[PDB]
């Protein structure tokens, strides 16, 4: 259907032009900056390889969760729990983006 | 009990009646369309069987998560992170929808 | 300080006056039972002590997931996932009612 | 690349503006207070390391789930629950703050 595709088009355009909000564009920074942060500290203070580290660091970010993986170390611990509450932080900044970008 | 019965009526009826918004019915095709897609990615290149891929496709896409599960290979992993990113690309879109039909005057 | 407890106490009345809103009530019965149908379900037929099937219930409902146990059967996977979008839709109508509530 | 910086310096002073909030404060305060409680509870009833019982407390209390260790007794398994809650309860409480300080004037 024509409607159907219509409808799409005008709502991906809707997300373009969110990629072109200077905040919006902060906010997906800090989190790209947060997931490579991420990746190198569990590389290195856990020892996975990049990819299981990067692999962490999201399903961690974004509540999804290891169903295997926990950090093993300390100092992993730790920075895992600050982490999160940074993913929490983050995904706050995108809700009230979205929450004032209606009005 | 009466006001009970009547207002979530009233509620289950609204929820039809967002089920008729353009923009919701989208969002919608594209979750299924999404949870088919990883149905089918986990059950060919991680080798699950398929009502093992939709599940782990579902638990994954809504960030409940599988407490046994997880992508062996590299290619399993890469997948699974931008699909993350599509699931939390979807809720914000529905959020959004949300926003704006209570926000609308 | 008193400017602490003062502002506690105003909230809390807030969060009272929402178990005495219809719509509120409501969908805090839905989830209610929600809740008990699970923990049912996962009873019978997945196996588990009632108490070991309302924790999986809740820990699924709630997005927050069990590091342990999964269904077995294909019966229980099926439901876990209808299970897990009537919790993603009883959030949203939380969602909305507090969306509304400001206005 | 400077709007960026600008951008950037605006917003954190923004979060920082509401940190100013007192009913924010009192959300953070009750956080803290429960990560606290988590802590001491896990510790002690199901004998978890002290950083282990905070660890499962953060995220078990954010939803982010631990995937290997889990309450071992029927209390720990009951506390969880109404942990959950509170935890859902505070989530909800800052998505109204955000919520009103955005439809404000
Ligand atoms: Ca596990
Ligand atoms: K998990
Ligand atoms: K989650
Ligand atoms: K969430
Ligand atoms: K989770």
């Amino acid at each position: 259907m024509l409607s159907f595709l219509l409808t799409l088009k005008r709502m991906l355009r809707a997300c373009l032009r969110a990629w072109k909000d200077k905040e919006f564009q902060v906010l997906f920074v800090l989190t790209i900056l947060t997931l490579i942060s991420g990746t190198i500290f569990y590389s290195t203070v856990e020892g996975l390889r990049p990819i299981d580290a990067l692999y962490f660091s999201v399903v961690t970010l974004t509540t999804v969760g290891d169903g295997n993986f926990s950090p093993q170390t300390d100092f992993g611990k730790i920075f895992t729990i600050l982490y999160i509450f940074i993913g929490i932080g983050l995904v706050f900044g995108f809700i009230h983006k979205l929450a004032v970008n209606v009005q």
